[PDB]
C-alpha cells in the first residue's frame, strides 16, 4: 500500500511561515520517525540535496541533507572544483540553529523543489555550522565550507520561512530551459 | 492565413536587455506594422492589458496598452475603486519616455505574461507621464495615474530590460493557483 | 476572516478518484454550505467559469458554474458567436447527472485551472441536460448547449476523475503563451 | 565567449512538424558541427539523456544520445535494475531510421525537456535499433534494449513532431513535485 506526497509550491502559506520546534516528548517517537523517512525518500526520489519539513506541508522544524558522490560527479570537473561541491553523507537535524563561520558571499545559482521549474543566482556565505539534535535526540555539529554550507543556508531559510526568490539576483532568475552555453 | 506567436518567457535574455529605438526610416513603414498588429493581436487573445515588443522577441522600443470596459467590469467593485481601475482606449507608443508625476507609492498585486502563472505585489508610482511616437511619428503625450499608470510603468519597464520581479515583494510571490481568500 | 485555498494540480490522486455523494442528511447543512461558499469564491477569484470540489481537494459530487457577462464579452464577437457562448448566471449542483440530448460533437481549445497554464483541443457534446439538488435539496434540471454544455461536461468529468487531457487532440496542447494569430 | 540556448517548448510548431534531412551537402561541415556541440552541450547541462534538433528550433534529422555512469548512479540499483538501465557513450545520429527488434512494450514514466515539470508512463518497445549517419557521413548503427531503447524512441518521435503526451497513460500524467512514496 504505497501513499502519495507532494512538495508544496511557492503561494502555499506553509512556506513562508517559522516552523515551530519539535517538543522533547516526540524526540525518538513514531510520528517523527515517519515524518523524517518520509523527508529522506522525498528528497532522495527527486535527487535533490536537501529538503525540510515545510515542505511537505509538516510547519515543524526538520531538515534533512545529502549529497552522494554521483550527484557531484555528475557535474562537470571544472565547475565541480569552482563551486568546491564534496559529497557528504545523510544527516537530519531537528530544531537546528546555524551560525555563520565565513561570511564572505560566494554567488552561484540554485533553485528549490517549492519553486519548480527556475533557478537563480543567490549569495550565500563561503562557510557555517548547523547545530541541532537527530531524531534520536543526540546533539551535533556540523561544519561545512562551499556548496555543502550553501545547501544548509538554502534548507535553514525554509524553516525561516524563506525561499531562495527573496535573495536571489533577481536579473539571473530564469526558467530551467533556458541557459547560457559556451560559444 | 494563419501563423504562430509566441511571448517570450523570462531567462530569454531579450527581456533583460535594453530595447533599441525604432529608427525614423522605419515610421510608418510595413515592418512596423506588423509588428504593432501583432503586439495588439497577442495583447488582446491573452486578455491583458498591455505587452511589449521585447515580448515578441523583437528588441525594439515599442509598446501597447488598452483597458477595455469589459475588463474591469470583472474587477469586483470595492476592488476596482481602490485600485482606480477605468477603461482607455488604445494606444501603441513607439520610442517612449516616462516621467514621474506623482511619486506616492502604491502597492497592488501584478502579473506578466512573460513570467505566466505568477503574482507578486509589487509598488508602483500613482501618476506618470508617457511621451513618444505614434506608429506613423505623430507625437503622443499621454498623463495618468492609478491602475493605468501601473500598465505604463510595467510596459515601459520591459523597454528597460526590468521585469516585476526585480521591483516586487517577494514574500507575496505567488502560485496563481493559490490565492487569499474571506472565511 | 481571511485565509488561504488552492486549486489541486494535476498529480494529486484527488483529482483521479470518483467523487462521493453528498448525504441527504447534509444537504442545508453548514458543512455543505462551507464548501459551496467557499467553491464559488474560488470559482470567482480566478475568474473561471466552472469549479468542482475535487479541485478544492474535497472528493465530494459538489460543481458551481457560473458566467457573467463582463466575463463573456471578454471574448471577441465573431468568437463568442462561433463558440455560442452566451452568459448564464450561478448554479451549484449537488450530486449531479448528466443526460446528452444532442451527441453531435463540436471541438475548441479547453483549459483546466488544475492543469495550470496549458490548453487543447477537446470534442464535446453539443447539448446535455444536468440534473441535481441544489445545495438545499430542491431538484433543477438544466438544459444547455454550445459553450454551456462544454463547461457542464467539463465539471463533471472532474466528478468522474477524468481531466481534459483524458479526451483532447494531444497535437493541439500548447503552453498558453505559445498561440495561432492571422496575418 | 558565451551566448544562450533554450529548449522550445510544447506549442512550438517546431516540435509538431516532420523534420526535413541533413543534404549530403551540409555532413562534416561546421554549421552541423556547430548544431551537434550545442545539442551535446545542452544535452550535458540539463542533466538529460537524449536530445534532438527540433527542441533547439532546428527542423533536421539530428539527435544525440549519452548516459553517463554517474548520471546513471544516481538511480538507486533496484530501480535501475527494474528498468534495465545502464550507462552508454555518446553517439549523434543524423537522418536515422529505428527497426524494432523485440515488440514487447514496458511500461515505465518518462519526460520530455520540451513539456518541463511532468511525467507520464508510456509503453516502449523493448529492443530497437537506430541506424543512420555520423555528422561526418559514416555509419553508425545500435542495437539497444530496456531503458536505451526507451530513450532512442523518445528521440526518434521528435523527428517526427511526437511528443511522449501522444502515447502516454493520460491518467498517470503528474506534476514532477507530485510522486508516489513507499510507506
Ligand atoms: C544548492 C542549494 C539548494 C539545495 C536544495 C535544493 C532542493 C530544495 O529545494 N530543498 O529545499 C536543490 O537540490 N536544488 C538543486 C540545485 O539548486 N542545483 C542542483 C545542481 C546545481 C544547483 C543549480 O545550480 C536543484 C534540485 C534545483
Ligand atoms: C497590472 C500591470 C501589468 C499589466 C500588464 C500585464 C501583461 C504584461 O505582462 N505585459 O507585459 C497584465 O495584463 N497582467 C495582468 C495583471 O497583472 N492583472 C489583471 C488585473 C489584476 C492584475 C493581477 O493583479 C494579468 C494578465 C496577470
Ligand atoms: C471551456 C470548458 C472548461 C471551463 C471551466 C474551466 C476551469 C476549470 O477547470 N474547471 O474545472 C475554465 O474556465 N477554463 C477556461 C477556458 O477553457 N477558457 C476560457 C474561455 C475560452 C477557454 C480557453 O479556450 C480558462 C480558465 C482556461
Ligand atoms: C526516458 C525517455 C526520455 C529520455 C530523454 C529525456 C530528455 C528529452 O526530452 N529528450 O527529448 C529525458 O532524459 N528525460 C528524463 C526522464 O524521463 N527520466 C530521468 C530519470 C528516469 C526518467 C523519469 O522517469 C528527465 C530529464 C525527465
Ligand atoms: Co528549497
Ligand atoms: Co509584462
Ligand atoms: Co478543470
Ligand atoms: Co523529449
Amino acid at each position: 500500500h504505497m501513499s502519495f506526497s507532494h512538495v508544496c509550491q511557492v503561494g502555499d502559506p506553509v512556506l513562508r511561515g517559522v516552523a515551530a520546534p519539535v517538543e522533547r516528548a516526540q524526540l525518538g517517537g513514531p510520528e517523527l520517525q515517519r515524518l523524517t523517512q518520509r523527508l529522506v525518500q522525498v528528497m532522495r526520489r527527486r535527487r535533490c540535496v536537501g529538503l525540510s519539513a515545510p515542505q511537505l506541508g509538516v510547519p515543524r522544524q526538520v531538515l534533512a541533507l545529502e549529497l552522494p558522490e554521483a550527484l557531484c560527479r555528475e557535474c562537470p570537473p571544472r565547475q565541480r572544483a569552482l563551486r568546491q561541491m564534496e559529497p557528504f553523507p545523510l544527516r537530519v537535524f531537528v530544531n537546528p540553529s546555524l551560525r555563520v563561520l565565513d561570511s564572505r558571499l560566494v554567488t552561484f545559482p540554485e533553485g528549490c523543489e517549492s519553486v519548480a521549474g527556475f533557478l537563480a543566482c543567490v549569495p550565500r556565505f563561503q562557510a557555517v555550522q548547523i547545530s541541532g539534535l537527530d531524531p534520536n535526540g543526540e546533539q551535533v555539529v556540523w561544519q561545512a565550507s562551499g556548496w555543502a554550507a550553501r545547501i544548509i543556508q538554502h534548507e535553514m531559510d525554509h524553516l525561516q520561512g524563506c525561499l531562495f526568490i527573496d535573495k536571489m539576483d533577481s536579473r539571473t532568475f530564469t526558467n530551467v530551459y533556458w541557459m547560457k552555453v559556451n560559444d
